[PDB]
């Protein structure tokens, strides 16, 4: 008998912890298969106890298909069972997460995000705290980016910004950055998926942080085609800054 919060919140520490599991019992000699049999079994629990726990609510996960009847319904979990399967398949790593969001016909009214690593610390929508102090340097942004190659935007407003990007795995552990003020933003651009989003998204609204498109428009999820191109989250303070250094560099 719990709040959709509190299952958002059980379901995210209960795949953490068989995430734990699985690293260690299947180890790290084959990264490919560690990866695999995370996703899969966190999917398989998360399934489990979505139909058992929530029956009459719709389901989009990264590891399951995708039927549609979500686009019919007024709930809709929205989740990524492990986000960050590379850095969990890599010894040391504790950046890669699990993402439990709720949509509710609309806007993701609860969610969790655990960094199962990190002591299986578990962000929730009802507990996070919007108690932000601007941390840092002043007249200079620390910006979460993924471990990949950079798009033309960060680099174009780096020559108006005073910024160091920071590389971190995984979208959960981005976000909590920005939540935990090791970082002052997450910036994404080149493609990802509604479930990379919505739970860090809930989160991030949820503490009073800013969380938009790079255009400064909402996020929109549990829409036909769940992808969703680029991303902004950061301080509330931060925002006009970094929305207004975005729209100067389409000019
Ligand atoms: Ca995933
Ligand atoms: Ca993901
Ligand atoms: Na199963």
């Amino acid at each position: 008998d719990l709040t959709d919060a509190e299952l958002a919140a059980d379901l995210a520490a209960d795949a953490g912890k068989l995430l734990l599991q699985v690293r260690a019992e299947i180890g790290f000699d084959q990264p490919w298969t560690l990866g695999e049999a995370g996703d899969r079994q966190a999917n398989s629990l998360l399934l489990r106890r979505l139909q058992a726990e929530r029956p009459g609510d719709a389901v989009l996960s990264e590891e399951a298909h995708d039927d549609l009847a979500r686009l019919k319904s007024d709930r809709v979990w929205i989740i990524d069972p492990l986000d960050g399967t590379r850095e969990f398949s890599t010894p040391g790593r504790d950046d890669w997460a699990v993402h439990i969001a709720l949509w509710r016909r609309p806007e993701i009214t609860d969610a969790a995000v655990a960094l199962p690593a990190r002591g299986n610390v578990v962000y929730r929508t009802d507990t996070v705290t919007s108690g932000a102090a601007p941390a840092g340097v002043p007249g200079t942004l620390r910006i979460a980016v993924s471990a990949t190659r950079p798009p033309a935007v960060l680099h174009r407003i780096r020559q108006t910004l005073a910024i160091q990007p920071v590389s971190i795995g995984s979208a959960g552990a981005k976000a909590m950055a920005v939540i935990d003020g090791y970082v002052d933003a997450y910036l994404h651009a080149g493609g990802q998926w509604e479930w990379d989003s919505a739970a860090p998204a809930g989160v991030m609204l949820a503490a009073g942080m800013h969380a938009s498109r790079l255009d400064g428009s909402p996020l929109r999820y549990n829409q036909l085609d769940p992808y969703l191109p680029d991303l902004l989250m950061c301080r509330a303070e931060v925002a006009p800054i970094l929305l207004g250094a975005i729209a100067d560099a389409w000019r």
